[PDB]
């Protein structure tokens, strides 16, 4: 379906309470009375925006070029205050994952918005928050709701009556946010003075409950999810949850793994997550550099090009990275740099670069505001004539119609501290983009080379951002002047004469799942699709999109190939799992003494456990880990493995110097759980 890939889309991120109040009758419901501020002066109270308000503004969003709305969390949040004028208006403090937040509407309202968005050719992804319930104080159960969790109105439990249930972790507050055990098993804290009750995704009831809630959003039409705080709950559950969701529909998943930029201690773990979990990630690596190049001017175009190259080398599916200049957890771009030309440049960069851009609501209306909560002001106007509105609409159309933006390579063609001219190319489709961040200097551009075919090209933006026309002859662009602060875009597109795969999505699944191949040159007459040479049953076939069912074949990463008119396409990988997954805590007791830098990994006889690999790089299906060791000399971590299967595995130490020390003896043998979760505990064999 069109849900699988968002490569041709523009994502628009909406903080529901702050966008549009389409129904004033749900502003202050009796269920959660007293959390509404009609004056819009108490920044952490509900201001009244809702799901019906988003639906009423569909015409505006369509005209802007939005093709996927990312809705902030829609499920029932805390019904009380959490300290002075502080509420769950933002949606991240969930008390009931089965019900829509009453300030925003009900399930009918959600269904109506999603149905009307789809009628307007717009998809809806929902922000889903599995890490925690709501604010609590460990020493006082009367604060807020004490972390209470309900199942469609039926009480389940809170932080205080959990002794015999184990729905929450009880390990104290996070202190070191970079320590991986603390970040995942300790409580998320808020500087106001409270913690968020940390759900135990290793508890079978909670794992199935969260799975059911996510599946319910997809049953109601959602085209995918933005999964909150994926660095804060085990990554086995991310992969197992993604499995369940892809069995339901070929939706799109992206996870928020905040920060951990290149060169940092936890960076490789984030890259491995993006490459193996089945969940793509928000592009924080590029975000940092975008803000320093166009915002603070502390980095240059060389740094921006370097980060495009670095992310291009590390992320297997870099075209699934979701890019952004700002968001609801950082100051708005215009508060970093009030120059609107620099904002237009940053927007053009993400609109034409690899991956899919997410534009924070109101950027195009020139909203400004410092960090949370001042970056969550009310959408001020719906003016369709702003320069930014026009720019986004125009470039969104280019991204929908030119395959180079969706799937292309990226090649630097001209660079200095202020100017970046880069080229996207997908077979015969080419887009050359020039960006000059300096708003006071023009640059003479000579020696520019290109893959564009011969001819004269007008700026695709029609000079909106100071662009100019160019003349191309035999790969050379005639010398021209790039105006101060300008953005100029030159493009070429044509029909394909052979099958060209731009995307296969989702990137993981089991036999029988629907998978979508997006590209060009497939023809109108049905041809064939193979996975590792195995013919797949075709669900639908068009010139640019093929839907297939994953064949009942052996598990592992395999290559998808389209054959049309006897000619075969380029190959695109897809990870076939060994069956429906379960998320299992693997513990190895009494391992050998280790030194700083030494880490233990798990490996075994199925692709989920790396097929006996000892490789620990960003590759797909290699050794699993590393394990953590809060209970040293015992080590543990949580992994997604096929449910109800007998597996063989061993652990190994990867010393700081790269040396490998295997457990001795015979392989450990175990049968995995049939439910959502379970535990496999063994003793290290010396
Ligand atoms: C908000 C965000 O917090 C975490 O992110 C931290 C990250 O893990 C750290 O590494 C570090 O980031 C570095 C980064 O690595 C560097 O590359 C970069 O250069 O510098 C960064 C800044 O030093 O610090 C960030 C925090 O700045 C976490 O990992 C993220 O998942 C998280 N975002 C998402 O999670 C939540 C929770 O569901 C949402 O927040 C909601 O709940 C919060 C707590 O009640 C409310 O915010 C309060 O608490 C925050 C955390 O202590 C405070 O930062 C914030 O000022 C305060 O208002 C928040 O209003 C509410 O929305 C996020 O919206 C969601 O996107
Ligand atoms: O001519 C090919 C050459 O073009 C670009 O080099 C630019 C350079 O980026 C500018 O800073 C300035 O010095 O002009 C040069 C062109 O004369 C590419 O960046 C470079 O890779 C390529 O070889
Ligand atoms: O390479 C496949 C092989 O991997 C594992 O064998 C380990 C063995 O466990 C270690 O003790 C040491 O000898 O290195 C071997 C890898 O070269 C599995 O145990 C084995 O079943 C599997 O075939
Ligand atoms: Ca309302
Ligand atoms: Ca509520
Ligand atoms: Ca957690």
């Amino acid at each position: 379906s069109s849900s699988a890939s968002v490569k041709g889309d523009v994502i628009y991120q909406i903080i529901i309470d702050r966008f549009y109040d389409g129904d004033t009758t749900n502003n202050n419901p009796a269920k959660s009375y007293g959390l509404y501020d009609p004056t819009k002066s108490k920044w952490k109270m509900y201001w009244g925006g809702d799901l019906e308000g988003v639906r009423q503004k569909l015409p505006y969003l369509k005209q802007l070029g939005v093709t996927t709305i990312w809705l902030s969390p829609v499920l029932d949040n805390l019904d009380t205050l959490a300290g002075t004028d502080n509420t769950g208006y933002h949606g991240y403090w969930t008390r009931d994952f089965k019900q829509i937040e009453e300030h925003f509407g009900n399930w009918t309202t959600f269904d109506t918005l999603v149905n009307d968005a789809h009628q307007n050719g717009i998809k809806v992804i929902v922000d889903f928050v599995p890490n925690h319930s709501t604010p609590f104080k460990a020493n006082d159960s009367t604060f807020a709701e004490g972390g209470a969790l309900y199942n469609n109105g039926t009480y389940m439990g809170n932080y205080f009556d959990d002794a015999t249930k184990g729905y929450f972790h009880h390990n104290g507050d996070i202190s070191n946010w970079d320590d991986r055990y603390e970040a995942q098993w300790k409580n998320f804290t808020d500087p106001a003075g409270f913690s968020l009750a940390d759900l135990s995704q290793e508890n079978g009831t909670i794992a199935q409950y969260l799975t059911d809630a996510a599946v319910q959003l997809v049953a109601h039409g959602a085209d995918g999810l933005r999964i909150d705080a994926v660095k804060h709950f085990n990554s086995g559950f991310s992969k197992s949850l993604a499995d369940k969701l892809y069995q339901k529909k070929d939706i799109f998943l992206v996870g928020e793994w905040y920060g951990d930029d290149p060169g940092t201690a936890n960076h490789l773990e984030k890259v491995r997550y993006a490459n193996n979990s089945g969940v793509n990630v928000l592009d924080f690596d590029l975000n940092t550099v975008i803000r320093n190049v166009f915002g603070t001017f502390t980095q240059t175009m060389y740094d921006l090009n370097n980060m495009v190259n670095q992310t291009g080398n590390e992320y297997k599916y870099k075209e699934n990275l979701i890019t952004f200049i700002d968001n609801h957890d950082m100051s708005r771009f215009l508060s970093v740099n009030s120059n609107k030309a620099n904002l237009h440049q940053a927007l053009a960069f993400i609109l034409t670069s690899r991956g899919t851009p997410s534009i924070y609501y109101g950027t195009e209306q020139y909203m400004a505001g410092g960090n949370d909560p001042y970056n969550r002001g009310m959408m001020p106007a719906f003016d369709t004539t702003t320069t930014a509105f026009k720019e986004v609409s125009t470039l969104a159309g280019l991204r929908r119609n030119n395959a180079a933006i969706q799937y292309g390579t990226t090649t630097q063609r001209w660079i200095n501290n202020d100017v970046y001219i880069y080229e996207r190319k997908f077979f015969n489709d080419v887009v050359l983009v020039a960006i000059n961040r300096n708003t006071q200097s023009s640059y003479s551009i000579s020696g520019l080379q290109t893959a564009l075919p011969n001819g004269s090209y007008a700026d695709y933006l029609s000079g909106l951002l100071g662009g100019n026309g160019i003349s191309v002859s035999n790969g050379s662009v005639a010398s021209f002047t790039l105006a101060p602060g300008a953005v100029s875009v030159w493009q070429y597109s044509t029909s394909a004469s052979a099958p060209q795969i731009g995307s296969v999505a989702p990137n993981m699944g089991i036999p029988g799942n629907v998978v979508t191949i997006d590209g060009k040159g497939f023809g109108t007459t049905q041809g064939t699709v193979t996975f590792g040479g195995v013919t797949a049953t075709v669900k639908s076939w068009t010139s640019n999109r093929i839907e297939v069912y994953v064949p009942n074949m052996a598990a592992g990463l395999t290559d998808v190939k389209v054959t049309a008119g006897g000619v075969s396409s380029n190959l695109y990988s897809y990870n076939i799992l060994s069956g429906t997954q379960t998320s299992v805590v693997f513990t190895v007791k009494s391992a050998p003494p280790t030194n700083l830098g030494d880490k233990i990994y798990l490996t075994g006889n199925i692709p989920e456990l790396g097929n006996w690999s000892t490789d620990t790089s960003g590759a797909v299906n290699n050794a699993q880990g590393p394990l953590l060791a809060p209970n040293y000399p015992d080590w543990f971590y949580v992994f997604s493995v096929p449910a109800g299967k007998t597996i063989q595995f061993k652990f190994f130490i990867k010393r700081a110097d790269g040396t490998i020390q295997w457990e001795n003896g015979s392989n450990h043998v175990a049968t995995t759980p049939t439910g959502a979760t379970g535990n496999i505990t063994v003793t290290w064999q010396n």
